């Protein structure tokens, strides 16, 4: 509903990229569950623990029952097949979940949710005030009721300023979240690229069970290897875009030095020099709202100015 | 809810065509997943890497187990079968998603969403104003309250004009989106038509595994080839309609030269010559609203006229 | 919500018949997907490309593997089985979708949706007016506020009349939609009845593959033939009802000659002779609302009369 | 929402019984689809087209492949198995749907829906009127506004009476619906009880195919016979309850002779003798509302009385 | 929404226990449907219609086809397996449904739903009245409007008292429902505990079919026996808790003798001795609301007192 | 909706951890249901009830049918496989459910839900009062209406204080719930860690059935052992976090000694020394609201002060 203005474009993009990652994860998961197959055969002639690979033709006879193939299938799936091809989608699901948690933690966390809902309530009831457009147009009789409403609103804004000025928690939380995203990004890229090549269609496996079948080695096929490879490539691509976005966010924030809102633009333009600069934890919100729309900041700044209140006193006193 | 007036008929048609494309994609996808079968047999007599195709009859005996057929099935599915027949529906899903993204990007993007929600809020509160129908009927006592509401509304419209006049971002974004749609259209038509013919029911494949079975070549059948061919034909047809719609949109926009709203019709008809012409990024919106219903433009234009304000001053002063 | 009054009983019936058709389509579709089986056997003795059909008994031995039966199954399913039994439900789904599109096109189309939402808004705010019941009861002090509301409402109705009088698009669209429904009805009845008989339980098929099996001909069974026959009969029955409804609609509209709303009933009854007749594109709406409830037309007609306005002037002037 | 008062207890019970019938239908349907099995075997020794039923033991050898059993399965399922055991749940679904249609037709039908929504709107705005409780308490200064509201309400009720008095359609529709329910009830009981006994676990079938297998007769088993028998018993029981309810409804309506609302109770009790009796199509509604709660009828009857209006004139005139 | 105050804690617990019972029923149902397996083998040596149970080892050869095992499976499943293991979850579902029906019958039943919605509407509009807190604080100028509202509210409460005093239906219905719950509880415990032990993993069955196979007896296994046993134990435990709750409810109601609300506490405390005792069918509601929160009863009792009305007359007369 | 302020951060974390636990439970459950497989083979040479594990190679022949493998599979699954590997996910589901019950019991329980909804209603209508910000700003003409509203609000707060002061039930319930969570935590950790190691891939089982097959021992494989081991590790980790959170909660509550709200901070700061200390069952709520946001406590405390009421008397009297 109302927190769309808080979320910037980068957070919006992350929100949908997470859905796409989760989608491919769920699909790979159900695809793994429904088949989870390998197709294994023996190898009669062995050379260095591998196949030699050396009147019409006739089929070869191995003298095996259907149920022994499934046993050797399960064994060569358990032991010699590599864990990544098994557990790829579960990991992706876990990662997407903890991304989303790192994103929405500071919304769900009450200490900050209270400050944010109070801030936005103040901002909207200020923007919807009637006296603002008049004050901006001035660069003369008004209703006593809305005059008193504005008068109480000034005091509310002052108390809110005094309350928010102390905290400085939101900056720290958002900082920690971005850093967690970036380090986790790097970590997943590392082992994903390192272990992607091990997915293969064909596998030789020597499991050492003579007594049950009488064959040493086996050659096996994993049909889903190609598809999981495609999904992994698409995955790491989306991940790359996500991490570049997070790096841009981090650079923006650390560069701006944004604990202090400079504010000088409006006071020179609108000729209200008697406005102080803002302190920590109330400037960050203004920067966020500025990324959405600069208009809200200007509409809110008028109540902060004491000159506006001094003028409003004249209209109530009349 | 309220953005239905912004969307023109072509965007409406695209919205439903995307749903149809997504529907056939999901269906082909689940159909591929649940079977993903081929039925492969050997070929005893070979001529040029192909079958010679040369007391009651008797069945032929190949001396193969059930589990070897599945191995050769997986192999001839992996190697010699063509990637398009495998991965047709996934590509279609991807394309539909990126179409929808290109369509709804300028709605979800905050810099423009703010301008649009502000514009439409202004337009609706102007259309719902009581003084408009009276002003149009004039071609005399009014309430001081609604008079002051209108008076503030003029100032709001002026500030909004000054704000929107600068940007010119919406035109660029919509331009880029249409062009992306058209080039992506052409690209998908190209390889889709080039590779559709390779889907076939029957396939000969030579995989070179003598040691496991003792047969060189194999003849295989893919039942879903016909159905995927039908779906691909239906797909490219829908795509053609989509691209022709996009071309019409592009021609309309580039032809109209619409940064400047000509406006001359109302001023001659309603005898309000003292209205300036509109500049970039506020005309495009008027053209869009004109495609929906011309009435909103006329109802909104009265507040822009200074003569209307001059007359309204007389009614408030009385 | 509010467009229920626009929809007549025939459109209501079509709306639910489409749901039933879609239901049987989805069911036949999933039933086709989950089995898609035939059961094929060879035929040892052949006479004219067909079976001769000529110490306890003993089973017959064909010397075939399980995997060859599936191959010949796929072949005799692809080639000699008839396309209608395969693709019956998909066609039904397509038809139902394009029926629904032809039904809801003039609602979703913005040029007409604007006129309709404006019309119905006017009608409801007129019906909810307090002065109407008094004016009808007359066959005396009123509030100045509601008097001015009614006075502005007369002007709104006049502007709306002048706006709607020109168009004549809604009649053309509804005409085209009904005709599309009727011609498509006839087309589907034609080939459905012509090709329904080809569905059969038992099929003889000669596919000409000696090298793979050594048998010429095959006898095959399709279990779902009976069920699809039942569904097709039920389908064509529902379709017949739909088409008869559409024919009734078409006859009604072409017979009534409804561009001109005759209107003579109320003016003779309520003694308001000074009301003009209505022109194109505003009469069609009145006929539709008359099919729902004649009361709305009478309650709306009073504002159109100039005598009512002349009398209302006396009450405001007092 | 508001039509709960219209629905009597019998219609409420029918509404839930239909859901239960639909539930068992859907369950039997999916159960039929997922198995649809029979298990068929041959019979070596035949006596009168039936089985004679005449060193450790040894298994019997029939020399049949797995794929021939499925063929004879499909054949003996198609031909000799009885259609009721196949198509039981589909019929039940159809019946439940047409029951629900017969129930909700007069709600969905616009000609009557308009009358009903208008009636209930009048009744609720009368019940919520403030003057009613005072008038009942009388067995003295009031607000001019609510006085005028009541005064207009009398005229609205009079116009509504004149409008509704003519129709007499609702009685005919409800009559037809009840009769359709009762005759359809009897019909389904008839063939359901006549054909339930044919469901059996074991079946002998002689299909006459020597050339494909060399056996004349077959003995087959249908596992779901018992379960479908249980569901059919439960079905006919629920149906019996439904039909007895419908018979009670029919007897009630035909006995009461309810076109004329007798009304004599309130006029003797509350001493308002000057109220006429009610005519057709406005009494039926009062009887329905009486079945829910008699209070609404009494609260509504006061406005119908002319004495109440005569007294209200004194309070407005003061 | 508003009936949460009517429901006591025991009804709340029953509501969730029914959901848990339904959950285990649905799970056991789908588990039964998807497998419904037994695994049957013959027994070569027989002693008293049972198995005697008496160079490497070698497998035993019975000379049976795959399709005969399924036949004997179906037979030994139909005949000798016990009906409880088959139809356990369906019964549980039926019981849960009829529990829920017995719980919500007096809400859905209109004759009582009208009384309850009217009662609660009165109670809430009384609790939200402004004069109540003042009257309680008294142990002096008020608005004429709210004074008249309260004055009409007294009359409404009096009429409602006279209406509700007669009925005494709600007590009878709730009594019948509790008793049905208790007797049905006892019945299900009886046969559930009596027949639970018959579920077993291993079963010997003698079906008497020599001609089809040549074996007399069979030994069979039912894998789901253990799981259904666990579910049945959990089921009867939940059922026990449910029945003990119902017994507590029954004892409470029969002990309290609650047709007469004693009421003596408030009149001694708040010094309003001039309040009569309450009669049947209006006391039961007060007891229910007392179980939720005693405050509503006290806030409502003030309007019942005539002294409160006598005092309120002085404030309106001033 | 409104109870988000009551829930602290620890309860929030528990709420989502329960969803994750339930998710892994449902997944392990469906995974168990769909396969529930073991793959068992015999062992020809036995040494101490275990396998000795001692011209191309040839397959071994056991002379067993497909249906005997399934029998021995079911037997070795029933008897020698350990119950934990079977019933792991059901237990997890049960635990998660009873965690959620212990969490939401005091919300669903009516005796406390009434007190809480009344408390929060009072708090919100106090926070939304206009006089509070003025009273805080004072560290002078007001509307008589809101003055009387505040005056009644003081009395409401006093009655509410007297009502809540007695109970002391909420503290006991929350205490019991935390303790149940901690003891159940310890219990599940105990047997989970004790029995996790018994899950294994390979199992030897001696079932003692010579007559049916002629083999003593069997070697079996359980593919899902690894996956269930991973899920169990992840489970116990989440559980550990949950229990540490619960221990922190318990330590906080027992340490604070919170029946008495110390309150001294505001009276020294805002110079309102004439406020008493709070008693049991009204302090706990204040501590909870303090964990969310301290501002509500301060905004509410002003009405509790008698000095504020004494000052408000002057403004109403004027």
């Amino acid at each position: 509903p109302a927190y769309r203005i808080l979320k910037p474009w980068w957070d919006v993009f992350t929100d949908y990229i997470s859905i796409v990652m989760l989608m491919i994860a769920v699909f790979g998961g159900t695809l793994q569950v429904t088949q989870d197959k390998m197709i294994c055969l023996p190898c009669k002639w062995v050379t260095k623990d591998s196949c030699n690979d050396s009147t019409g033709p006739t089929g070869i006879k191995y003298d095996l029952d259907r149920h022994q193939y499934n046993y050797v299938d399960a064994v060569c799936y358990e032991n010699r097949l590599h864990w990544f091809a098994k557990y790829f989608p579960y990991l992706v699901l876990l990662h997407t979940l903890i991304f989303l948690a790192c994103s929405n933690f500071w919304f769900k966390f009450p200490r900050t949710s209270s400050k944010l809902e109070h801030f936005v309530s103040i901002l909207l009831k200020c923007f919807d005030s009637p006296w603002t457009t008049r004050a901006l147009s001035e660069t003369g009789v008004l209703d006593k009721k809305e005059g008193e409403q504005a008068k109480a609103l000034f005091e509310k804004v002052k108390k809110f300023r005094t309350h928010v000025e102390e905290g400085d928690i939101v900056y720290r939380l958002y900082m920690r979240q971005t850093i967690i995203k970036v380090i986790k990004f790097a970590l997943i890229i590392c082992y994903t690229v390192y272990y992607v090549h091990n997915i293969k269609f064909d596998v030789d496996c020597t499991v050492d069970i003579e007594s049950l079948t009488g064959y040493r080695t086996y050659r096996c096929a994993h049909p889903l290897a190609t598809l999981f490879k495609i999904l992994a490539s698409f995955y790491i691509s989306l991940v790359i875009f996500y991490g570049l976005i997070c790096m841009y966010t981090l650079w923006w924030m650390l560069r701006r030095s944004l604990k202090k809102y400079s504010f000088e633009s409006i006071r020179e333009e609108s000729s209200y020099s008697d406005i102080p600069d803002v302190k920590n934890d109330f400037a960050f919100m203004l920067h966020l709202i500025d990324q959405y729309d600069p208009l809200y900041s200007k509409r809110f700044a008028v109540f902060l100015s004491e000159v506006s209140e001094n003028k409003l006193r004249q209209l109530n006193l009349n």
